[PDB]
């Protein structure tokens, strides 16, 4: 037996301006003979917490080749960290994915540093590897704190990406500080970007496990009620509805999914809609 | 260009008794330092059309390590074909995944040959890679024709696997045949296996795309109606309802998913439930 190769992909390390390391993983349509096959305009999706989602995003994109609405696909860019034996870097992502606030603890509030890194280092590095390709449109995907980053990017630098995909965004973080930025975004006078927001139905209302003691289950329900995933997301979507600075707002509750399990569904739908259903109908 | 290495995984080739080659891809929990870390009873899931689903199943399994209901995980076995630039082998799978019938065209009806290969070659080969591990329980997953195979395996050799996961089963292929097998299964006198059946809500009732012209859309709806994915699946589940030979029957319609897109959802939920929520509650 041999190691499992991943075709039509590559990875490389990049450093931000602060000297901190990133692992960038890239994949392209499986039907290409090589990286140089692609010419002309293509959509591109940037995925934060890259280590956790790259393979699913890659393979889901490849599965679209059999679908009738396939239009040549696009490029997957997973922005991750040097890791062994796990999918998340807790320390690094805590800084990279959370917006700056006066009461944020030490090691949080580095979202603007990270967004600058994505725009000024990751984007050109990817463009240099596909010199024949034009970046037709760009999407930023993130999950949990990653979803919080996606929302922050939309509200403070809306021109940076064409589409923002916030999967189960941690709106609860730091006393709902993201709503200050959302308010400022809608109240500013006005091509508008699009937003996709999603969450799992079990996040705010989790079902009981088999053999789980009642006291343990009630503790999980208490925590779920505090995080308020669905209702915070619905309140935000209500605030943004009818705003001229958004082209489209698409919201989805995934029935029977929790914070972990929803990731497979949300990244797959996110890239599929961005690649095949663009532009979205006005909403 | 450095290729993307896949950790905690391997692949090897295996030939059936006819000399036809199969690509067997295997992955194990990411937190294991090496493959010999695994000791004692573990669940195992066999996935047909292995090339299309191995990476998503693998990464979805790894994402479970961050979930509070994680119990240790299991082994993913993708049973596929030697392929380049594509995810399916149309000729090979047409034989391997369809049951024998008198009216089946040439190149179909080899499901029992394939199921024998899985049980007598793939299973012992995988067991030999983990000699310190015992197989606590075994699941068979397949999608489309693969879902038909899973149903066929349940109805004709129910003792072969503990759980059968039929994603969007192609019941249309020979409705008389697979429903004949289902009827015989329920009418036979009686540890019972479990069945998960799923489909996407857009399979039988697809929405119109943006800018799709009417004749093109009506043709898609006509095809969708003929395949009858939802109603054939519901008819089958109604026939199996209250059957003593089945421990549990779980049926799921994924809202807003088509035949391709639902694969990400169904394989992820399938392995998660089989790994973490076993045994299922009685139906």
């Amino acid at each position: 037996p041999t190691p499992v190769p991943l075709p039509n992909s590559e990875q490389f390390y990049l450093e931000n301006d602060r000297g901190e390391p990133y692992l960038i993983q890239v994949s392209w349509p499986l039907h290409w003979e090589d990286k140089q096959t692609g010419r002309g305009p293509l959509p591109i999706i940037y995925i934060v917490d890259g280590n956790a989602l790259f393979l699913t995003a890659t393979e889901a994109a490849w599965r679209r080749a059999a679908a009738s609405h396939f239009a040549g696909g696009g490029i997957i860019v997973a922005i991750g960290y040097p890791l062994k034996g796990k999918l998340y870097d807790a320390r690094r992502r805590s800084f990279d994915l959370t917006p700056p606030t006066a009461c944020a603890p030490v090691g949080y509030g580095g979202a603007d540093v990270f967004l600058d890194f994505i725009e000024n280092s990751v984007r050109p590095a990817v463009q240099a590897r596909f010199p024949q390709v034009s970046l037709a449109r760009e999407a930023l995907y993130g999950h949990s704190y990653g979803g919080l980053l996606a929302l922050h990017a939309l509200f403070t630098r809306p021109q940076s990406f064409d589409c923002y995909i916030a999967s189960s965004p941690s709106i609860w973080w730091n006393s709902l500080c993201i709503l200050h930025e959302a308010k400022a975004f809608v109240e500013t006078k006005k091509q508008s970007p699009s937003l996709m927001v999603s969450w799992g139905s079990w996040e705010q209302h989790p079902p009981r496990w088999a053999d789980e003691l009642l006291d343990h289950y009630e503790a999980r329900k208490r925590t779920a009620a505090e995080l308020r995933m669905a209702d915070n997301a619905l309140d935000l979507c209500a605030m943004l509805h009818g705003c001229s600075r958004l082209h489209a707002l698409i919201k989805t509750e995934y029935e029977g999914e929790d914070n972990t399990s929803v990731m497979s569904c949300s990244v797959s739908r996110g890239l599929t809609m961005f690649f095949e259903d663009w532009p979205f109908h006005q909403s």
